[PDB]
């Protein structure tokens, strides 16, 4: 069994910023989701080997995990914060798409998606 190579979380050519809003995607919505009960399927790209998922990587072409975010987020990989939120939003879909409804892993995502939603309605106004 294969995984791919994760996603990309360094690109010295790729432009970068350090702005309010993507130092609260990290200090407040990363670090409140990542401390959660249900944080740890998340944590980490989906081990497709590890946890017998063989069509993992064939249903889902944009993977996504916190861990990637995470290291995104700490090595300033972002131009904006709509970049990070689609990655948030990227993993959850891929959770809900892969996954059928009221399975344990799903219940997870809802779980953090409620809280990611929460912080992101508080997103603070650009510097
Ligand atoms: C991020 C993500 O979607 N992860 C997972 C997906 C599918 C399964 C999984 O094992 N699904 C059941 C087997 C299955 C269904 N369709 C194909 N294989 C387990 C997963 O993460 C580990 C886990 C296991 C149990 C509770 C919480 C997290």
């Amino acid at each position: 069994s294969m995984n791919p190579p994760p996603p990309e979380t360094s690109n010295p050519n790729k432009p970068k910023r350090q702005t309010n809003q993507l130092q609260y995607l990290l200090r407040v919505v990363l670090k409140t989701l990542w401390k959660h009960q249900f944080a740890w399927p998340f944590q980490q790209p989906v081990d497709a080997v590890k946890l017998n998922l063989p069509d993992y990587y064939k249903i889902i072409k944009t993977p996504m995990d916190m861990g990637t975010i995470k290291k995104r987020l700490e090595n300033n990989y972002y131009w904006n914060a709509q970049e990070c939120i689609q990655d948030f939003n990227t993993m959850f879909t891929n959770c809900y798409i892969y996954n059928k409804p009221g399975d344990d892993i799903v219940l997870m995502a809802e779980a953090l998606e409620k809280l990611f939603l929460q912080k992101i309605n508080e997103l603070p106004t650009e510097e």
